[PDB]
C-alpha cells in the first residue's frame, strides 16, 4: 500500500499507520478509509489527498 498525502496542507497518510484517533486503523488502504474521514491536519476530505 502506498502513502498519501493532502494537498491542501502536507500531511502524509501512511498506511502502515492509519489515523487509530479518529478509526481508521494500521492496514487501512487509502481507497477503504470511510468516506466521510477528513485531513487531521487541515480538515480537507479525501477528494484532496494523492499519491506520495
Ligand atoms: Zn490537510
Amino acid at each position: 500500500m502506498k502513502k498519501y498525502t493532502c494537498k491542501i496542507c502536507g500531511y502524509i497518510y501512511n498506511p502502515e499507520d492509519g489515523d487509530p484517533d479518529n478509526g481508521v486503523n494500521p492496514g487501512t488502504d487509502f481507497k477503504d478509509i470511510p468516506d466521510d474521514w477528513v485531513c487531521p491536519i487541515c480538515g480537507a476530505p479525501k477528494s484532496e489527498f494523492e499519491e506520495v
